[PDB]
DNA sequence: GTCGTTAGTTGTGGGACTAAAGGATATCGTGAACCGAAAAATTAGTGTAACGGGTATCCCACAACGCTAG
């Protein structure tokens, strides 16, 4: 950030194709599953309490 | 030296963002036990047939002439 500030670096760029990614199916269901099964965890702790 | 004043920020908050059509969604986690309420189902108990006149109505059939003599 100092760097850029004394204008010696460059600002990323928001378009640019490498810093934007793509979530696949496969990636939206694992977090899905993941909010669920985190869910279910938290049950069977409390059921095991 | 100290206190109120004014203007220019600065951060923060509230309010706008065509028209036409259409218009489907999914929605966790659990503790027990007894009493009261009303809504529902099951059970217990009584019964007619023809007759007298007299008369209201119905259907059903028939009549409602023609001639002669004292």
């Amino acid at each position: 950030l100092i760097e850029l500030i004394n204008s010696k670096a460059e600002i990323d760029d928001i378009d640019h194709l490498s810093n934007r990614r793509v979530r696949t199916v496969g990636e939206q269901l694992s977090q899905q599953f993941g909010v669920g099964l985190a869910r279910m965890a938290r049950t069977i702790r409390e059921r095991m309490n």
